[PDB]
DNA sequence: CCACATGCGCTGAA
DNA sequence: GTTCAGCGCATGTG
């Protein structure tokens, strides 16, 4: 029939918010959604991938594969040889070994290369690291001479180049989508920024920048994320695709209390100690008030009221830590309203949880690092291939 | 200079 | 090596 079987490879994958907004997709569009790959070495994170997006999976004790050698259960820092042989003979290998096998992880992007990656992918996703990008950290930026964690981006240049040389034109990947912090298009970022732009034109690919909120996309978050869309410029001419204007969309408002989950047994904070203010509501429409000799991390010293919407969730520190008023008193966004809050399903949280390996803190962990999935909904609606 | 808005962060002590 | 409570200022707009 006219289904159109789509190739979708994650770089940096995390938890999949790009195959998941796909198959949300799918059916709508006609498409079958298939894994040509992707490179993730975060163990929570390839756990939880395994977890949301297997089917039939039955996880067991397992040797690890004895080519698994760059992963990480930071995110950051890679595995010592005896972290590996703690992860040997355990349910975890197994996650990790499906994840090879049956997702073709790659793992570490340093790792993958023109004998590897795949030919004909239709949609190739590089979210790469933000942490030397985000307001929040500390800047170190992006200059390739620095090899920072968000430089993993020239990571992306080299396979591109490797494969411009091998593959043919049409074996090159259809469409690219980046994504990464709003610190990006930063005066000190531009000079980078610029700079890869200009080599995605020189691999022969037309592109667009997008700053999107995903409060104008269903959701109770302030989060400001760009996106660089990209298209083979063959493929543009063949489909007659069109970059939609997707920074002029506004759906309906969404506020906290639309995704908060009842339980009689949370933990409340005493906040007894602290003064403060009326609610105050600025022009995004997050309605918030401060708690006065608190901390003395501003982002840490907010408590925020369910009709409005909440901050961006981050990975770690205060905004991992998103305090809401309810009528019960003052508590944390737990880790299945945090799934939420990024647009993922109650039953991605419950298969993540079953799995028994996650803390609650490693879910808000890769749930603050993942996209809220229906701005990618939206990003690939536009997308268009030719006929079968 | 000011007031305001806002953050897929970082790390050392236990 | 883990873990997370305690910790500040960058990058804006007006
Ligand atoms: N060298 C490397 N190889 C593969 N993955 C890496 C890497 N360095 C960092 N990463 C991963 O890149 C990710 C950036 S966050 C991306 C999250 C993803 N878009 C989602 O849906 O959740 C992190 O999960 C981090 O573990």
């Amino acid at each position: 029939d006219k289904i159109k079987v789509i190739k979708v490879f994650e770089a940096f994958a995390g938890i999949g918010s790009q195959f998941k907004a796909l198959k949300n997709i799918a059916r709508s569009k006609n498409w079958e959604i298939q894994h040509s790959g992707m490179v993730e070495w975060f163990v929570d994170a390839i756990v939880s991938y395994v977890a949301i997006h297997s089917k039939n999976f039955n996880p067991k004790i397992e040797r690890l594969d004895r080519d698994i050698l760059s992963i990480s259960n930071d995110s950051k820092m890679p595995i010592s040889e005896y972290g590996i042989k703690k992860i040997n003979n355990t349910i975890k290998a197994s996650y990790l070994n499906y994840a090879k096998k049956h997702f073709n992880n790659l793992f570490d992007i340093k790792k993958v290369n023109k004998d590897n990656f795949p030919k004909n992918i239709d949609i190739f996703t590089y979210s790469f690291p933000c942490q030397d990008l985000s307001v929040q950290g500390l800047q170190k930026g992006i200059d390739k001479e620095l090899n920072t964690r968000s430089g993993l981006l020239w990571e992306i240049e080299r396979i591109l180049e490797e494969i411009k040389n091998s593959f043919s034109k049409e074996e090159m990947p259809k469409y690219l989508l980046m994504e990464n912090v709003k610190n990006l298009l930063s005066h000190k970022n531009k000079k980078n920024y610029n700079t890869w732009l200009k080599q995605l034109e020189k691999f022969g690919y037309k592109s667009k920048t997008y700053l999107l909120n995903s409060k104008n996309f269903d959701n109770c978050q302030n989060r400001e994320r760009v996106f660089c869309l990209s298209i083979r410029d063959d493929y543009l001419e063949k489909t007659g695709f069109k970059f939609k204007e997707l920074e002029k969309v506004k759906n309906p408002p969404k506020k906290i209390k639309d995704i908060l989950v009842d339980s009689s047994n949370y933990k409340y904070l005493n906040l007894n100690k602290y003064e403060t203010t009326t609610f105050r509501e600025t022009k995004s429409n997050i309605i918030s008030r401060p708690l006065k000799n608190y901390t003395t991390f501003n982002s840490e010293n907010y408590v925020y009221n369910i009709n409005g919407i909440g901050p961006t969730l981050t990975a770690s520190g205060a905004n991992s830590r998103i305090k809401i008023e309810t009528q019960q008193g003052v508590r944390y966004l737990t880790p299945l309203e945090c799934f939420k809050y990024m647009q993922f399903d109650v039953n991605d949280f419950k298969k993540v949880q079953s799995t028994n390996l996650i803390s609650e803190n490693k879910m808000i962990y890769i749930a603050g690092n993942s996209i809220p999935v229906k701005i990618l909904e939206a990003i690939f609606n536009t997308l268009e291939f030719v006929n079968n």
